[PDB]
Order: structure tokens, then sequence, then C-alpha cells
């Protein structure tokens, strides 16, 4: 209800809109497995405030 955009999204939001990162049509996994390796290393170069 905040005409101003806030990065201190209430998880609701996570929930509500849950419903679209949750995906059927790609459950074979396109990148995970095979690319582990790079999937991991993104740890090294993403970082998310709210996270490590």
């Amino acid at each position: 209800l905040q005409s101003r955009p806030e990065p201190t999204a209430p998880p609701e939001e996570s929930f509500r809109f849950g419903e679209e990162t949750t995906t059927p049509s790609q459950k074979q996994e396109p990148i995970d497995k095979e690319l582990y390796p790079l999937a991991s290393l993104r740890s090294l170069f993403g970082s998310d405030p709210s996270s490590q």
C-alpha cells in the first residue's frame, strides 16, 4: 500500500507470487546437475542483503 517501492518486501509476496516460481514444465531441470560447479560458484559472485 506504499507509493514508494520498498526493497523490504513482506514475505507474503513470496507466497502469493510463489505460483510463478514453481514451474512443472521445466521440472526436467535445465541447469542444475551438469552445471552444478557453475551454480555453486554463483555464491562467490552473488550476494543478497538478507542472505549470505
